[PDB]
């Protein structure tokens, strides 16, 4: 259970067509007059690329045979649970390159990323691997790794270079990572299976490692138009698909299979919807010998290069329904928008439906499908408004068959077909009418009259855990565009066996610019139609109607009836290429069995949700879409009848925000949504520790089910806000009408929501104990969310979130909401005058909750304890981001557990995921969309162990007497007195001042998890700090109150009730700082304090290795001689801090500076210091005064911790009892650790503990 893997990054020739100039492997050396050259040409042009190979030994000789059909896919890599891998890497490129895994654990000298983590220099050689070199990296393979009960046999994750990610990935360095649960070895039927990794990378090479702009090549593993060899898969079988997306930019991909469906998770689906760094792991089943196109299916055709061949081979070894229905194509003219809904117009709607000088506006003549009742249609069966524009609604379970006789009746010749059923012949005949290889695309003519034969089986149906029916769709094919665009497009249900079946939503961009009628529509609807433009821009944009069914901007207006539990099958095909992220206002469907929010479809996609409507009011459906939206796409839902109670004092405040000024400061202004306490909007409950990660972000509101939430706002602000969350739930008051719920706070009014939390807010019993939800503004849903107004609304489960503190305190919870604010379109943008004097791209920040570029603080984390994590993004649609916790892999829950280790975040969406943090230590926060990341979309969280604590050295005086700090002294008893323990006469700090301060500089940042507290007595009073706060600051004049825990506006802490006691507080959000303050605000007689300060550095690493906690067996303790006589026996295994006893030390056999005691850790660890001691015996005492130390990993070769030059000669005991601590300060690592005396007093004597942690 330890795979080795000796991948190489080698530079080679691509040109992505040309399968085999892999042949790197084999000196392909061309003779004839060549046209080739490794930058371009133009008779096939030729790339830079930089991709990952494989090879045979340690020794790099011999490379792998590599398949034809992985291309410039790096050599995957497979583990099961419990193993190891180790990969070495050896580069052998212009540029450096790391191993970065994703979904496994490592440990930091493993990481393959750089970035301000703390961590040896030793531990920073993973981090970037220059030209020749090398670099084992070891990964590890947790059972919190690997896959759920519901995953896959074996997760899809992969790695890659991670030095420039815009770099790396786009020149080729990325591999295939399979986490498979334990039997990775079982006899698969090996006939089916095949299993095919499927990189589905856009590649820049106008900004690869090698470029200067050139071209962007959408591929499948590195091929483009349909060249891709070698996917071959056995017929009557099924194969896999471990699918990776790869881009440095947004964009994604509408992934499509022609004859087709694929089980994902456990659900059909059509397409495979991916973008940059999304994982799945499909299967698809074949059942037609043949040759399918595997392609992306975007309108815009450059999403054109995503297109691959798959052939399919043999190898070796109650009663379902007809349902009949009469269609007709046939002309119409189509009314974008029927109703008097004008008047709103500084708003784009004038635009799109306006007749004159070059605008046809709202009346484009079209052509639909339309049912008819007989072979005559002569006479039309029963239309029904809401449905408008598209064609008759089929029906079809499992089974069951579809006559479909179609009639033409229009002026272009059409079809109809439908994407959903494979089984699609002609009825009675089984054989194509003419030369024709498809049904589908095949024309009818005249007003002929073809008659089909759908048949729905089985593998075209839903799937246990996706919904009774799901969403298809028909329509012409003889020119898929322009026909769809004409209006051809029809819903297509397809469901299961043992008011009815309900909406029907069609998000659809009809472009009447391809619209065969454009002609038509210019002549009938034009002042003349001389003025042609067509592409006058405007013009041409002018018929791009942005519809739902086929009304625009509110003219689909559509009744429901209080608590109508109504399904809703929704469609997105069109012009359109982008996704869109559904909403309906104040309300809440179930998508794959879970409550959610907004709704996102890529194009030619329909998704099935299902909803109560228990909202009284009028909705909005629509788009979330910045700007679509504003282009029309809307809609009306207008609906009407047919234990505690948690209050939140909240308010829309503006400030200044840089978004970080540190490492590079232009401030602007924001408005956000902050907690107060009063209804007197007064005191605004200021936050920290639990909360200071929160940023921009709003207040945690939360709730459990059955209670009421109680919301009361107040706008201060310069314009009116809202709060808006969709958990919002008004009740059937005011009758006459539906009432679009007025919400809008004018500036300083002071509105209040109420609402009880119903059980569909709230975790399904599948999810995790507490379900995200996000509350903005929505007075301008977009401009105001890039202005700032955004929060989390926590709902949790039952009896979940509780104590005084309204919080599960039961698992450490953050929110963390991703986005690119656009500081142009956030309303206090004029306001941003104020910098100094034409691109924006310096007023846009790729912000995690508005920190940008590792600036966000308060991420600590306890070493073993549940980390829930709700996250959530917002915007434009650029903002597609793919959330990776390094290092880390997390759980997300839906009906069923997966696991996962990026999580590719939608705009709308916020998903709860649930991790446990493996290893301590400083650890990233990412997007891996490469261009974000750059643009500074990160931050690092810390995990501490809850068992490092340890003495800072306050007392031990470890910490020098010149850090110790107050302001005023009394006289005499002087701040450099302050140490736990000291005695005599005057012996600790003392203030006469009231308001006073003592403070201690650690001298760099520390983890400090308590302080234990003295103060001494003068004669025959007590004096004694009874009640202190604490200040802390990281850079020095940053200082910030320990607000410990939240309770209230700071923690008071409780100190002492006399002269002897140690009382002992901890902080429980520990403090980061490294200056630490505290306050005496009660003391009895005088401000006193003896104090020391429980600790530990930032990795975790101050803890002893076993020396007298006997963890080190004596067989691990070895020296060069050891002094033994009759009745002494000073051997290695008792040179252990403090051991007792005769003969209680090493002794060796002579004293001499050559000598030395040794510790064999077995493992190699991280020593960050040597605690040294000497001893008492005799009545004669011996010490070490001075030492050096030799460091080694096999036991055979040395090494002197040399320092700022010349080998560190370490101080160490001046008496036979005081131990005294000597931090290595470039810390070592290694297995074998030597200590060599130099100068002693009487005799060389040594105990000893050592400082550190576990490695490698
Ligand atoms: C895979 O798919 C198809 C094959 O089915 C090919 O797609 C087209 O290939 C042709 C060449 O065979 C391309 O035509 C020429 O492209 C040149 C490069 O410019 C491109 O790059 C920029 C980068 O931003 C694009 O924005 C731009 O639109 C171009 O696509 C042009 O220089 C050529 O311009 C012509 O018109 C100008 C204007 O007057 C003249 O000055 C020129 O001399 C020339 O006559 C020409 O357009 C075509 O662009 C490709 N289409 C697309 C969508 O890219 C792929 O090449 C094929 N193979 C791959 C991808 O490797
Ligand atoms: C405000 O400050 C308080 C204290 O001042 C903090 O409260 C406790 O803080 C820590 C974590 O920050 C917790 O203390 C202990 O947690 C350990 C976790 O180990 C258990 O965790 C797994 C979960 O996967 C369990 O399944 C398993 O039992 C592990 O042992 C344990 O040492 C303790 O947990 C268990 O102890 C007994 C078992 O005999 C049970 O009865 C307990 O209910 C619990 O299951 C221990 O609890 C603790 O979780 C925090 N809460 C407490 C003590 O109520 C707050 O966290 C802090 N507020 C913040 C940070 O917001
Ligand atoms: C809000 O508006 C007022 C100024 O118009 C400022 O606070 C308010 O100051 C007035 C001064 O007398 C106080 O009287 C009250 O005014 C409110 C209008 O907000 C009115 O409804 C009451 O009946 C009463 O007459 C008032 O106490 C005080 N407002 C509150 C809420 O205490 C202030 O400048 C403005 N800004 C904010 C953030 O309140
Ligand atoms: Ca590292
Ligand atoms: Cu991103
Ligand atoms: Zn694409």
């Amino acid at each position: 259970a330890i795979r080795r893997y000796y991948l190489g990054a080698v530079e080679l020739s691509w040109d992505y067509r040309q399968s085999e100039l892999l042949r790197e492997l084999h000196v392909d050396t061309r003779f004839p007059a060549t046209a080739p050259g490794a930058l371009p040409l133009g008779p096939s042009v030729l790339y830079k690329k930089t991709v990952f190979v494989e090879f045979t030994d340690q020794l790099f000789s011999v490379a792998r045979p590599r398949p034809p059909w992985m291309g410039l896919l790096g050599p995957t890599i497979q583990a099961e649970v419990y193993d190891t891998v180790v990969v070495t890497l050896k580069n052998m490129a212009s540029h450096p390159v790391s191993l970065h895994a994703v979904g496994v654990s490592f440990w930091k000298s493993s990481e393959g990323a750089e970035y301000e983590d703390h961590t040896s220099q030793r531990e920073k050689e993973d981090d970037k691997v220059l030209p020749g070199k090398s670099q084992t990296y070891v990964w590890q393979v947790l059972k919190e790794n690997g896959p759920t009960a519901s995953d896959p046999p074996c997760l899809t994750y992969s790695y890659l270079s991670h030095v420039d990610l815009v770099k790396d990935l786009n020149s080729g360095l990325i591999g295939a990572l399979l986490v498979c649960r334990e039997g990775s070895l079982t006899r698969e039927r090996t006939q089916n299976l095949h299993e095919f990794v499927l990189l589905f990378a856009v590649f820049d090479e106008g900004k690869s490692w090698h470029s200067a702009a050139q071209p962007a090549m959408h591929t499948v593993n590195g091929y483009v138009n349909r060249s891709l060899p070698g996917l071959i898969g056995c017929h009557k079988k099924s194969v896999y698909w471990h699918v990776i997306g790869m881009g440095t930019s947004p964009e994604v991909h509408s992934i499509f299979l022609e004859g087709h469906t694929f089980l994902v998770r456990h659900h059909r689906q059509a397409s495979l919807e991916i973008s940059p760094l999304t994982f799945l792991t499909a299967q698809t089943f074949l059942m037609d010998l043949g040759q399918f196109l595997l392609f992306c299916h975007i309108s815009s055709h450059h999403h054109g290069g995503m297109e691959a061949h798959v052939r399919v081979e043999s190898c070796a070894e109650k009663h379902p329904k007809t349902w009949v229905h009469y269609i007709a194509a046939e002309e119409e003219d189509w009314d974008y928008a029927p109703l008097v809904l004008a008047p709103d117009d500084r708003s784009y709607k004038s635009q799109y439906l306006n007749n004159g000088p070059q605008r046809i506006g709202r009346k484009y003549k079209k052509v639909r499908f339309m049912a008819y009742t007989d072979e005559t249609f002569k006479t039309r069966e029963a239309i029904q408004h809401e449905s408008g524009i598209l064609g008759p609604l089929l029906y079809g379970e499992v089974g069951d068959t579809l006559l479909i006789i179609f009639k033409n009746q229009a002026s272009r010749p059409y079809n109809i077909y439908p994407h959903g059923i494979t089984d699609v012949r002609p009825l009675y005949s089984r054989r194509l009418p003419k030369g024709v290889k498809h049904l589908k695309d095949f024309p009818i003519l005249p007003g002929e009259i073809f008659k089909y034969k759908w048949t729905v089986t089985v593998e075209d149906g839903p799937t246990k855990s996706d919904p009774r029916c799901l969403t298809r769709y028909y329509s012409s094919f003889v020119n898929m565009e322009r026909d769809l665009a004409s209006g051809l497009i029809g819903p297509l249900l397809i469901c299961y066996k043992e008011s009815d079946k309900r909406n029907v939503i069609l998000f659809s961009v009809f472009d009447e610019n391809r619209s065969w009628y454009l002609t038509e529509n210019i002549q009938r609807f034009l002042p003349n139609p001389a003025g042609v433009q067509l592409e006058d821009p405007e013009f041409q944009a002018s018929n791009i109607m942005h519809s739902i069914n086929g009304y625009v901007f509110d003219s689909l207006q559509l009744s429901v009836c209080l608590h109508e539990v109504a399904y809703w099958y929704i469609l997105s095909i069109g012009a359109q290429t982008d996704f869109l992220s559904v909403f309906f206002s104040g309300y809440t469907f179930k998508h794959k069995m879970v409550y959610e929010d907004t709704l996102t479809l890529f194009p030619f996609s329909g998704e099935t949700v299902f909803m109560s409507m228990e909202n009284p009011g009028l909705w909005i459906l629509g788009c979330h879409n910045s700007d679509f939206r504003n282009r029309g796409m809307t809609a009306l839902l207008k609906v009407s009848s047919c234990k505690r109670t948690r209050h939140y004092f909240i308010a829309a405040v503006e400030q200044l925000w840089d978004y970080g000024m540190s490492e590079s400061v232009p401030r602007f202004k924001k408005v956000v949504f902050r907690e107060f306490a009063d209804g007197s909007f007064t005191q605004p409950s200021y936050r920290g520790e639990l909360n200071k990660h929160l940023g921009l972000l709003g207040p945690y509101i939360r709730a459990e089910v059955e209670d009421n939430i109680m919301v009361t706002f107040k706008n201060q602000a310069s314009r009116p806000y809202s709060f808006y969350s969709s958990l919002i739930s008004y009740p059937d008051d005011q009758e006459q009408g539906a009432e679009p719920r007025h919400n809008f706070v004018q500036p300083n009014e002071t509105r209040t929501y109420f609402w009880k939390v119903q059980h569909h807010m709230a975790p399904t019993e599948d999810e995790f104990d507490c379900k995200a939800w996000a509350y903005f503004s929505d007075v301008d849903l977009e401009k105001d969310v890039h202005s700032g107004l955004i929060g989390p609304l926590l709902i949790c489960r039952a009896n979940t979130l509780n104590a005084a503190h309204g919080r599960q305190v039961t698992v450490q919870e953050f929110a963390l909401f991703f986005t690119i604010f656009d500081e142009t379109k956030s309303w206090y943008f004029t306001e941003n005058v104020e910098r100094n004097c034409t691109l924006k791209e310096n007023y846009r920040f790729h912000a995690i909750n508005g920190y940008v570029m590792d600036t966000l603080p308060g991420l600590v984390m306890a070493q073993n304890q549940r980390i829930r994590w709700y996250l959530l993004s917002m915007g434009s649609n650029e903002n597609i981001h793919s959330i990776h916790f390094s290092g880390h892999v997390f759980s997300v829950r839906k009906k069923e557990e997966y696991k996962m280790a990026v999580y590719n975040l939608y705009p709308g969406v916020f998903e709860t995921v649930e991790m446990l943090p493996s290893k301590v230590g400083i650890w990233r926060i990412e997007c891996l969309i490469g261009e974000h990341l750059q643009a500074g979309m990160s931050t690092t969280f810390l995990v501490y162990s809850k068992k490092c604590q340890t003495p800072l050295g306050m007392a031990s005086g470890h910490i020098r007497d010149f850090q110790i700090t107050a302001s005023g002294q009394y006289g005499q008893w002087a701040p450099k007195l302050a140490r736990l323990h000291y005695s005599g006469s005057i012996n600790a700090w003392s203030t006469k001042e009231p308001f006073s301060w003592i403070k201690v500089d650690l001298l760099a940042p520390m983890i400090i998890h308590g302080i234990k507290t003295q103060g001494a007595r003068q004669k025959f009073s007590s004096l004694y700090i009874s009640q202190f706060i604490i200040m802390y600051s990281l850079d020095g004049k940053k200082w910030q109150t320990y607000r410990g825990n939240s309770t209230g506006t700071l923690m008071v802490f409780f100190g002492n009730v006399d002269s002897s006691g140690i009382k002992h507080n901890i902080f429980n959000p520990p403090i980061i700082a490294r200056y630490i303050r505290l306050h005496p605000t009660h003391y009895s007689i005088r401000s006193t304090l003896r104090m020391e300060l429980m600790g530990c550095d930032l990795n975790s690493c101050s803890m002893p290795l076993g020396m007298e906690s006997k963890a080190i067996s004596d067989a691990q303790i070895t020296a060069s001689s050891y002094f033994t006589n009759m009745f002494a026996t000073w051997s290695p295994s008792k040179a252990r801090l403090h051991l007792q006893g005769r003969s209680n030390a090493w002794r060796p056999q002579v004293n001499n500076p050559k000598e030395w005691l040794q510790v064999d850790f077995q493992k190699t660890m991280k020593v960050t210091g040597v605690t040294t001691q000497g001893v008492k015996s005799l009545l004669t005492s011996m010490y070490v005064k001075e030492f050096l130390i030799s460091s080694s990993q096999d036991g055979h070769q040395w090494t002197l911790f040399f320092q700022n030059g010349k080998v560190k000669v370490f101080q160490g005991n001046q008496d036979s009892f005081t131990p005294v601590v000597n931090s290595l300060d470039p810390p070592l690592l290694t297995r074998y650790l030597r200590i060599h005396p130099q100068s002693w007093v009487h005799q060389i004597a040594l105990r000893m503990e050592v400082l550190g942690c576990e490695a490698q």
